């Protein structure tokens, strides 16, 4: 039994018991590797105050499946649009949120069209770099697809 | 400028202009590898509804920096000690969290002692196959720990 605390935009705040949990819409993120670099992007991010490194990512819809949503922020955030295929999904951090990630592989990206959100083509081994040196922050979405990467892509 | 909507225990509730944003204290996670098997554990999360698979994670407590926290999380959550050697950090869903976990390696594991958690050695294989066929969840530290291995302990 739920108590809601507050009923917003992107999530709602309940305590069920002793536990404060944050109710969220599931997203999708998108992995996508051409000629060695890996689409990242990058946008302000007021919760952390600085542009993390990102795959990119959106939450789902109304009426939209993951795949759908998929294609869509891919083409809404990057102009993009490729063939995918779904690889595993993630809660962001279940001690807290419902909010659950599911993941896509794109292949074969062809624009489909040509601001907030910036385009970081990046090789993945530089962004590990990067992030090592303490250059850039990861997301969530960002890590997973370094570490995708290096697993599964070279 | 924030306004506050809630301040509770792990998290507290903000509004930032049109953003809504959930501070959360930081956390650590530790993945750790023993006879090819990685070390995961599960507990029920009400957020979910469910015990996804999980390395040993947990909050960074006042006072402690997070190599002080990973290893009392490891000793708290599985009874081991070992050397940790800090990898990466990332931003859980930075779309409306700031919540930054911040990931290390275990290696030679030791028994320092001998139970709402539980712990589940398996292979990282054998774990991506069972949240391929559906039969298990995934927590970002889970998926992370399983990428991880796949990309650089093999
Ligand atoms: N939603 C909650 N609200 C209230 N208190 C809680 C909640 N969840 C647990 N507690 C209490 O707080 C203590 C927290 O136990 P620790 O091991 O340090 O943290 P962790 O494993 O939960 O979270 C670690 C990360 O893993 C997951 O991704 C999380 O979302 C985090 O990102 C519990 O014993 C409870 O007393
Ligand atoms: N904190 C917020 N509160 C209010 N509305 C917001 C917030 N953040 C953005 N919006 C609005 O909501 C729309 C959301 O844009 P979409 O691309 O579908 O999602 P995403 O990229 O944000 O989140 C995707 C994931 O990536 C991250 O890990 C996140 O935490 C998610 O887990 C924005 O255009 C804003 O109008
Ligand atoms: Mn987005
Ligand atoms: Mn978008
Ligand atoms: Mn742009
Ligand atoms: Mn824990
Ligand atoms: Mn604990
Ligand atoms: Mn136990």
């Amino acid at each position: 039994e739920r108590t809601y605390l507050y009923r917003g935009r992107i999530l709602n705040l309940a305590l069920e018991g002793r536990y404060e949990i944050v109710e969220h819409k599931p997203a999708v993120a998108v992995i996508a590797l051409r000629e060695g670099r890996m689409l990242f992007v990058r946008q302000m991010r007021p919760a952390v105050g600085l542009a993390p490194l990102e795959i990119p990512a959106g939450l789902i819809e109304p009426g939209e499946d993951p795949l759908e949503a998929a294609r869509r922020e891919l083409a809404e955030e990057t102009g993009l649009s490729g063939d995918l295929t779904y690889l595993f999904s993630y809660f962001v951090s279940p001690g807290f949120t419902d909010e659950k990630t599911h993941v896509f592989l794109a292949e074969n990206l062809k624009e489909v069209e040509a601001e907030a959100i910036e385009v970081v083509w990046m090789r993945p081994e530089e962004a590990l770099e990067r992030h090592q040196r303490g250059e850039v922050e990861f997301s969530a979405t960002g890590l997973v697809g370094v570490l995708y990467y290096h697993a599964f892509l070279r």
